[PDB]
C-alpha cells in the first residue's frame, strides 16, 4: 500500500478521520499523516483540504507530500510540526506578550500568503496553529478553506468553529478573506487569555451573541497597543479591519515580536508541564 511510510504515534483526531506521526522511509524525515476512511458524506471537504493543501507554497503554512489510497483509507502526508498547537501550549498558564506577538506575525505572515493566493482559511483558532520543534509557526487543518477567484470574489458558506467566526460568516452574508482578520483577533485573545470570548456558553447561543453584540474587547493587564491591535481586528464591518500585512506593520507586533527561535521556550514548558500531568 502507502508502505513509503510507517505509522508511528497517533497525534490527534477531528472530524473527518486521525492524525499520525509517520516516516518517508525514503529519506527518514519525520511526517504528519491525515488519514480518512472513505465509507461516509464529508468527502467533498476532503478533497478540498487537498486541493488547497497541493496549491498552497510558503513555510508559514503546513506543506503537502501527497494522499494515497489503502484500500478505503486515505493518506495525506504533510509536514510535521512537534511543537504541535499552540492551543495545546496555553494550558500550562498565561503567555507574555512577545511570545503573543511573535505567534500572532507568524499566523499574519500565513494568512498574508493565503490571502495573496486569493484563498480564505475560514478557521483561525489557537488549536489550528502548530509550532515546529525549533519555534516555526505555521497553519493547519485546511478542511473547510475556501477559494475566491476572479469570479467568486466572495464566499457565503456557513464554515468554521463559532467562537472564532466572523458576524458577515454567520450570518450567511458575501465575506472574503477579512473573515479571518476578525478570527486572528479573537485568536489574539484567545493567545492572551487562554479562551476565546464566550467560551462558556454553548456554541449556539454563541451564533446569535456575536451577530447581535458588538465585537469582543481585551480586558486586562495588556498594553494598549495590544488591546488595539484586537480592537482592529474585531470590527462588525469587515472592509474597516486591517488586512494581514497591514496588521503585520502595526505597533504591538512590531514592538514586541522576536525571534521565532524563542519560542523553543514555549514549547519546553508544555513538554515539563505535560510530563508532569
Amino acid at each position: 500500500p502507502e508502505e513509503l511510510f510507517t505509522k508511528l504515534e497517533k497525534i490527534g483526531k477531528g472530524s473527518f478521520g486521525e492524525v499520525f506521526k509517520g516516516i518517508d522511509n525514503r529519506t527518514q524525515k519525520v511526517v504528519a499523516i491525515k488519514i480518512i476512511d472513505l465509507e461516509e458524506d464529508e468527502i467533498e471537504d476532503i478533497q478540498q483540504e487537498i486541493t488547497v493543501l497541493s496549491q498552497c507554497d510558503s513555510p508559514y503554512v503546513t506543506k503537502y507530500y501527497g494522499s494515497y489510497l489503502k484500500d478505503t483509507k486515505l493518506w495525506i502526508i504533510m509536514e510535521y510540526l512537534g511543537g504541535g498547537s499552540a492551543l495545546d501550549l496555553l494550558e500550562p498558564g498565561p503567555l507574555d506578550e512577545t511570545q503573543i506577538a511573535t505567534i500572532l506575525r507568524e499566523i499574519l505572515k500565513g494568512l498574508d500568503y493565503l490571502h495573496s493566493e486569493k484563498k480564505i482559511h475560514r478557521d483561525i483558532k489557537a488549536a489550528n496553529v502548530l509550532l515546529s520543534e525549533h519555534g516555526e509557526v505555521k497553519l493547519a487543518d485546511f478542511g473547510v478553506a475556501g477559494q475566491l477567484t476572479d469570479t467568486q470574489i466572495k464566499r457565503n458558506t456557513f464554515v468554521g468553529t463559532p467562537f472564532w467566526m466572523a458576524p458577515e460568516v454567520i450570518k450567511q452574508s458575501a465575506y472574503d478573506s477579512k473573515a479571518d482578520i476578525w478570527s486572528l483577533g479573537i485568536t489574539a485573545i484567545e493567545l492572551a487569555r487562554g479562551e476565546p470570548p464566550h467560551s462558556e456558553l454553548h456554541p449556539m447561543k454563541v451564533l446569535f451573541l456575536i451577530p447581535k453584540n458588538n465585537p469582543p474587547t481585551l480586558e486586562g493587564n495588556y498594553s494598549k497597543p495590544l488591546k488595539e491591535f484586537v480592537e482592529a481586528c474585531l470590527n462588525k464591518e469587515p472592509s474597516f479591519r486591517p488586512t494581514a500585512k497591514e496588521l503585520l506593520k502595526h505597533k504591538f507586533i512590531l514592538r514586541n515580536a522576536k525571534k521565532t527561535s524563542y519560542l523553543t521556550e514555549l514549547i519546553d514548558r508544555y513538554k515539563r508541564w505535560k510530563a508532569e500531568q
